């Protein structure tokens, strides 16, 4: 538990470089066995009318949430989570920070606070994270909301792979520098005046101190080909889950030939292109991405 | 109807140059309405263990088919089909030649010779012009062939847009060369012509967005169709990302992957294909 | 002279059938040139009208191209427009260059025998060179200009020019044999397929039979006539006062926006229409939603006189 | 503030022995200014010269780029050169937006502290915007612009230009035409904080208001003396560029460089400086 305790402590002794005035929910910290992650949870205290939980992509962390957890704490139980080294978790000298290890953080953390039929929210790694539960617990997965990711090795394809190796080889100034909230998060976005001065010193306060996992993410892209793999081939376990896929036109990383990937996949899926939206849906469409969750988590509930 | 009788004359009054080495095949033409095509009907007597259409992509034709047909002729029924603007079939001043409008010409020509539980196989625009087919009569398909080519609108997608709206007269075939100069030539020979057909289906990746979209809103009609993807894994035009949405769609597929193989997966791998083919048939024909 | 004229208006009216004069409904007239018998029309008020248009087309296209603008802005304005030798219904001599610097001489020739004054030049692709080598050395006679999808300057070291010039010098002998012009240059030049019309996409392919001898040599001409796109460059200060409205098709793959913003530097007096979602055509594809962009100018132009 | 900067004005001392001080002879000076402290060439002969010019590199270059004009110039003319804050010996600080248009006000703060005079402009890639900028606003103040491979206008609707910011990278790294031994001079200063070098490419279109703000009050440039000179080879400014300078300039000449490309004074190197030369006397008549 002691890490645990002590993260609850940093939540106080440290974090106060924190806006809560656009972040007010609780911090609470649990001590999985990987190491103490720092998470919110949020809704009616009858639990809501459906459970989500919400998972993020390099560098950023629950923070990118908060438009959702905001407006649909009102009738839904929005839960959003750290990935351990991100955001207010705990950076652990001893993990992995792999991929294919944050989902089974994702699946001990899921398990011991027990969520059941859940949505799950998924942006960038957060989709393959938040697969490795849908392929394996289908029953316990009530729907996806898929945004900017996918679930299949990449190694061939050479758009993927020279980026991959790209940050790789410079993966040690990123670290040292923070250029991936400095210089990766710039571009992800289609308009430079929506990602906000006040986002930008949150997510860059953030990441400061060690930042190991921002750059194993991308080394993972290549490194963790795998588990992509053992995704793909049972990509079969998805296709009856209910999915709303929502996705920014103008990302370069995630091109409409993985959208139409996913729209192949799934049986039953809604899909709304965001032009002149980036790789940050979340955080560049913000509130008006919420009516467009609350019309899936109505759609889910009738069934 | 005369203009029928004329492409059977343009075979072998005019036509001296193809190289009947390698493309020994009796040729056939067939009067269909938007023109005569040419194509080849080779098999046994019987009809053969299976019946195969082949169509194939912009600028090849039917010479694309060779090592398939030689080959499979001993136990299969092998159809190939030059569209018209192509090969030795009809260059029709009055066509549109664009792809919505081929494949009801290919429609009309599997009607007009009644070809049953056919196996489409298709490369480049020859896909979306097969997979019309299996949309609306999937009752006559019985199995798909997959080679380098896809299914969905792609107007968002900057890699096809640019494709499209480059300045061309027409798509010529290359763009260390992959291909024999006897078959290098044996195409050049054939786009000596009305180019037209050439230049209207890279317009049509943009133009006939409406087409494609009728053909991807639903795909279920094709998703129970066996399929076999054979992709060519150098090629830049179709890449793995357009592979892993064949391998979301069918249900009972296979994927071969021919790293070292560019776009021209049936000239650059050639009599290697056929045991591929092969193996797919003899599983297809377990379901009849 | 007058026999050439006579037998190019015979032809008009025993060979011109094919006309859809619904939408051509106007005066097909005739003036018989050194060169040859251009094809006319020229319509508008029984007086002089507010003022006086000539507008130049592109290749393959012709006269035809304008309708949309002469249907509906002869209610004031004198609407004069013309098929080059070689185009549309013109006469197709034998011995003529069809070169587009030769283009500008006949143009300048058609000008002066028809007496047009204070003219406002509308541009289309070459139209527009044909047309700067009118204003460009008569500029106080030119009123303004209309610039759609054109340049006026020597692009010879463009790969993007140079490669499009040099394919269609190769393939010429097929593209004038089987008209890929018109049933393959054309269609590309469209940012929605639907919208050039199967009525004018005939109307186009009828005209263009026959001797099409100036439509291969045009994309030649792109590289060929280097030294007289120069001329005209070297010159530009001649017309970088004359006000111009400048309507482009953003999605023209041809003249992209880095020639557009060519103009903008030299004019002293302009203004832009950036038409996203249009190509090459402006005329056909933009139809008869043109017609305000230019009257807009027409205005604004007669309040200095 | 200053103070803090005679530390970076002596941090210099630490590793900068790798500089090749036999190809950049130069005198290293520096000003804390107040978005942060810059590094900065001024060569020149104590009777201040025939004329002031003011020289601005590209991305990822660094005034090492000019050092073939600063070393045969500067027995005449007084030659400045600026590294920006991102590059060269300049500060990397971390609360800097490096956006071009916040680059421009350090280059009119260094100018003013400085107080250069009636000053031409040399420009290359995005030290064309950048020096641009300031001769909208002070065209009283600058004598005479010299133009490379460069633009001044939003392209935000130029297909080449969108690839070129939309394609996935850390940074603009340089790339055969150089010498190994030039190549590393550049590779050497990209080591370190490199974030500058990949906010470039973006704000081409993340700015294009800034670019607007140039392009539409174009015409406070279009009567100051100015002389382009066009790497032909380029595949990022184009002839179709050069046609654009060439309709603005009233008074302007243009040299085109066949077979040279984006570089233009590495790849034409100590050849340049009659080019220059010739144009810094042509102004001086305007005195």
């Amino acid at each position: 538990s002691n890490a645990r305790d002590e993260v609850i402590a940093a939540i106080h002794e440290e974090a106060d470089w924190v806006d809560r005035t656009v972040y007010p929910f609780e911090s609470r910290c649990i001590g999985l066995s990987s190491g103490a992650v720092h998470y919110i949870d949020e809704g009616p205290d009858d639990g809501g009318r459906e459970t989500l939980l919400m998972l993020h992509g390099n560098p950023t962390w629950s923070f990118l949430y908060r438009h959702l957890v905001r407006d649909l704490r009102d009738e839904y139980r929005c839960v959003a989570l750290d990935y351990l080294g991100f955001g207010l978790s705990e950076r652990p000298t001893d993990f992995s920070y792999r991929p294919e290890d944050h989902a089974d953080v994702v699946e001990e953390f899921i398990d011991e606070l027990g969520l059941e039929d859940v949505v799950l929210v998924g942006h960038d790694w957060g989709g393959p994270i938040g697969f490795s539960y849908a392929i394996d617990h289908p029953e316990n997965v009530g729907g996806l909301v898929v945004m900017n990711t996918w679930m299949w090795p990449v190694s061939d394809d050479k758009h993927f792979s020279r980026f991959s190796k790209l940050l790789r080889i410079g993966r040690e100034l990123c670290e040292r520098y923070d250029l991936f909230t400095r210089v990766i998060m710039p571009m992800g976005f289609a308009d430079r005046s929506r990602f906000t001065e006040s986002a930008r010193e949150q997510y860059r306060a953030a990441n400061r101190g060690d930042r190991t996992g921002t750059g194993i993410f991308p080394q993972a892209i290549l490194g963790s080909r795998a588990w992509l793999s053992s995704l793909w081939e049972q990509r079969d376990n998805i296709a009856d889950i209910p999915a709303r896929i929502i996705w920014g036109m103008e990302d370069s990383a995630f091109r409409p030939a993985e959208l139409r990937t996913f729209e192949a996949l799934f049986e039953d899926s809604s899909t709304v292109r965001l032009y002149g939206v980036g790789h940050y849906v979340p955080e560049e469409f913000g509130s008006d991405l919420v009516p467009l969750v609350r019309e899936f988590l109505e759609e889910v509930h009738h069934h």
